């Protein structure tokens, strides 16, 4: 029932209810001759919404806001970008123009600036050291250490037992390590271990791309990263 990359035209966004007050948002983009999906999260924050990650670009992110307005009808007041790549910050300007307060760690903001990407307005303190966790309304933000990127955050929704791994966690169907241009391959397995150790009760695990699963996604990611590391 989860929207697959084939069912979503580029420019459109789907919402998927994961649990009470938790949705993923799914968008797509073409890249290098293929089409890829990308997930973010929406978490009900009382009578407001907390958005995790843009929908990968300005056009998708405008479509995301329109779909949230139509399907949920609560204002998106804050957004957190979980790393500095365009599937996480691309569209921050659209959110900002819609009155959403945009947030990211100083590490993400610094890297987004280096990359020339959009830069969230606010800085999330307390996440600079591997293993650091901070509460942000209805979620916990956790910096597990460097993995897919040096700044990657994961997001846990304690009320729903939803672990959003972002692009540090791979869906089961992914056999390669994905875009490793900014990755710390040597630290990625240890960073995954920190996630496993902190959220062993997670019932839903949402990768940054593709289908949700369970905590099995973490061991799968470890295997995929190790296979990439061992490339010959
Ligand atoms: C823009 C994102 C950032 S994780 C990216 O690097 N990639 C490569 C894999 C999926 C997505 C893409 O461009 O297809
Ligand atoms: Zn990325
Ligand atoms: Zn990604
Ligand atoms: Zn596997």
């Amino acid at each position: 029932e989860y929207p697959t990359v084939s069912e979503i035209p580029v420019g459109e966004v789907r919402l998927y209810q994961i649990a009470d007050g938790v949705w993923s948002h799914i968008a797509t983009q073409s890249f290098d001759g293929a089409v890829y999906p990308s997930n973010g999260l929406i978490v009900r924050d009382g009578d407001e919404l907390l958005l995790i990650d843009t929908a990968w670009g300005a056009k998708n992110t405008a479509a995301l806001l329109a779909e949230i307005e139509k399907q949920i009808g609560l204002p998106v007041t804050r957004a957190v970008s979980t790393h500095f790549h365009d599937d996480r910050v691309g569209g921050v300007d659209v959110l900002r123009a819609a009155g959403v307060a945009t947030y990211a760690s100083p590490s993400t903001r610094r890297l987004a600036e280096v990359e020339g990407n959009e830069i969230p307005t606010h800085s999330l303190e307390g996440l600079s050291s591997s293993g650091d966790a901070v509460r942000f309304g209805p979620v916990e933000l956790f910096y597990p250490g460097a993995a897919h990127s040096t700044d990657n955050l994961v997001v846990y929704v304690p009320s729903a037992s939803v672990l959003y791994g972002g692009c540090a966690i791979h869906e089961l169907s992914r056999t390669s390590a994905g875009n490793v241009a900014d990755a710390d391959l040597a630290e990625w397995p240890t960073s995954i271990e920190r996630i496993q150790q902190r959220y062993p009760e997670a019932q839903f695990v949402i990768p940054g791309h593709g289908l949700p699963g369970g905590l099995d996604l973490l061991k799968h990611t470890t295997n995929v990263v190790k296979a990439h590391t061992n490339r010959s």
